[PDB]
């Protein structure tokens, strides 16, 4: 049959916030032709300006890169041949409220659409808004794992499967109990997923066919819940995909109000609907319902940071951003300036839900779960995936950069917790920090750490790390100093084994490029966060001062030690230890 048979979110990229720079790129050619041979032109020079992004500076097709641009509504080309960019484009283009961009967008996502329609998308067959199948599929089983997107969703092709599918997957669950042992469970499953896929794409080494087919669902499910968790409406529970708890009401009306419009087939009528970013028009989005929205985020911002601020007067940080924020509805109170506030208001709550773990960290056991999945890390590379994938989405080396981003929060006084990675509505990881940045910026009020972690071993960790840190260094340097930012700039380097030749290559920036590299085991890190455990333990906990003093006194041993990498090593582990001395705790 030439009938597809699942629907798909773009690999390319798999991460939706890298959307917006390329969108930005093409943006420069609405107007362009864009069509035929004489499309070459413009379709030549904009693939030039994309390649000199940062995020391709590390050989697809044009094609390609504007495919998932179409596909979300930011752009078409119009029957004259032209590019054009809709209202949805350019607001991403802008930057305008991103995340509400794409969440309204992908509710409107359909199949059959302009894109998608016609002999090989059969209305008999296709009608189905993607993101709300999901929705309301997780109504029923509570929770999708990647493996489960990939098995059962992208294969959904009408929105009227949700109970079939449902139905089809509690059933799956409950055999798979059955099925003794961990391993014979493995094989159930993958060989349930061998079959249903087989009746499926029956269409036409077959083995090696339908696992390609199974290999691919399982990269696109991957893509699927980053897109999916960015627009809010989820987050990720453990590795499953879940609805966030937050969203109930806007949920509810997002299945209610969801449809598959019958006018796709020209590209001028569709996109008058489909690239309108105020559509679907939600009930709240009136003046009078949107102050008071705007009212009740203010009202749990504040609960929030009252209970905090008087053992975590960090907080007093976004206490003003809130100020700042809400005062724009002093000079004007309409839709427009409501929604942005909004937008802000949220933005700043998952800040201060930040700054809340500081205060769930008082717990010991939570506490303590930070240090014992950081010292996972310690086992073999096979033992890490196991323990990472059973209990995050996301993969090993961006679920490093989070646990150690907890960790600074386990140490405190930070103004701010900066992830380059992204995190979701419930703080859980996504998608690695970008190449062009550490993995983290912590703020003090004195002071800035970068933080750069690697599960790299060995010369590829020379390979990967050396130039890297130390271009981020100097590119944070650089721009502190133009800003006018006079505090000293720290970098965290931590790895479960730190290469020698790696080392030793930040210590020769440290004194010839004046730089100030600390690198710092795991082991090593992972002894701070037990040193703050013990205190609290106690009653007290580290200072500002104390972090910065051991970031100070990490640096001038890198910098005043004889030069011979022992040396130098073995004097970074006795300053380090007179600072655990120093907090008298239990060692
Ligand atoms: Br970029
Ligand atoms: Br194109
Ligand atoms: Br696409
Ligand atoms: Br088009
Ligand atoms: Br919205
Ligand atoms: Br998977
Ligand atoms: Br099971
Ligand atoms: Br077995
Ligand atoms: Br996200
Ligand atoms: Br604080
Ligand atoms: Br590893
Ligand atoms: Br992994
Ligand atoms: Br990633």
């Amino acid at each position: 049959m030439a009938k597809k048979v699942n629907w798909y979110v773009s690999c390319s990229p798999r991460s939706p916030e890298k959307i917006q720079p390329e969108l930005k790129v093409l943006a420069n050619f609405e107007g362009s032709y864009w069509k035929g041979v004489k499309g070459y032109k413009a379709q030549e020079a904009f693939a030039k300006e994309l390649a000199a992004l940062p995020q391709f500076l590390g050989a697809f097709s044009t094609r390609d890169r504007v495919a998932p641009m179409k596909t979300y509504g930011f752009v078409f080309v119009d029957e004259e041949g032209y590019l054009r960019i809709t209202e949805a484009g350019k607001m991403l283009a802008n930057n305008r409220r991103p995340k509400d961009v794409f969440l309204k967008q992908l509710v409107k996502w359909q199949y059959p659409s302009f894109q998608h329609k016609g002999k090989e998308y059969p209305e008999e067959e296709w009608s189905i808004n993607p993101l709300v199948f999901v929705l309301s599929l997780l109504k029923k089983v509570g929770g999708l794992s990647k493996l489960d997107i990939a098995m059962f969703c992208l294969t959904a092709t009408n929105n009227n499967q949700v109970d079939e599918i449902a139905e089809e997957i509690m059933q799956f669950r409950n055999e798979r109990e059955k099925i003794k042992g961990q391993n014979k469970k493995l094989e159930f499953t993958e060989n349930y997923f061998f079959k249903r896929f087989e009746k499926i794409y029956g269409n036409v080494s077959h083995k090696s066919k339908i696992e390609t087919k199974m290999r691919n669902a399982r990269d696109v499910a991957d893509a699927t819940t980053r897109y999916f968790r960015y627009t809010g409406l989820f987050v990720a529970r453990g590795n499953q995909l879940v609805l966030n708890p937050e969203k109930s009401d806007l949920i509810d009306e997002i299945i209610s109000s969801s449809k598959v419009v019958k006018n796709y087939t020209r590209v001028e009528e569709f996109h008058e609907y489909y690239g309108n970013p105020s559509l679907p028009q939600f009930s709240f989005e009136t003046k009078e319902q949107l102050l008071d929205l705007a009212h009740r985020i203010r009202d749990e911002n504040t609960r929030l940071a009252e209970q905090l601020v008087e053992h975590f007067p960090n907080v007093k940080v976004e206490i003003q951003v809130l100020e700042d924020i809400y005062n724009s509805l002093n000079k004007k109170v309409d839709v427009e300036t409501l929604k942005d506030v909004i937008y802000h208001a949220k933005e700043l709550q998952l800040e201060l839900k930040k700054k809340k773990l500081q205060a769930d960290f008082n717990d010991p056991r939570q506490l303590e779960e930070v240090i014992d999945l950081l010292e996972v890390y310690h086992e073999k590379k096979n033992v890490i995936e196991e323990k990472i994938k059973a209990r995050f989405i996301a993969n090993k080396n961006t679920v490093f950069e989070w646990l150690t981003w907890n960790g600074f929060i386990i140490l405190g006084n930070a103004l701010e917790y900066k992830n380059n990675f992204v995190i979701d509505e419930e703080l859980q990881p996504v998608t690695h920090a970008a190449g062009n940045q550490p993995d983290m910026e912590i703020i003090y009020e004195d002071f800035i750490v970068l933080g750069e972690v690697t599960t790299s071993k060995g010369a590829t960790q020379f390979k990967m790390e050396s130039e890297p840190v130390t271009r981020h260094y100097l590119n944070k340097k650089k721009e502190l100093e133009k800003q006018g930012v006079e505090k000293e700039l720290y970098c965290l380097f931590i790895a479960p084994e730190i290469n020698k030749n790696t080392f030793e290559e930040f210590m020769k920036y440290n004194i010839v490029q004046n730089t100030r590299i600390i690198p710092l085991s795991l082991k090593q890190f992972n002894m701070l966060l037990m040193v703050q455990k013990k205190l609290i333990e106690k009653g007290r906990r580290l200072s500002s001062y104390d972090i910065k003093n051991l970031m100070v006194s990490l640096y001038r041993t890198t910098i005043e030690c004889e030069r011979k990498y022992t040396q130098i090593k073995a004097g970074l582990e006795e300053t380090l230890n007179n600072w655990v001395v120093d907090k008298e705790v239990r060692f």
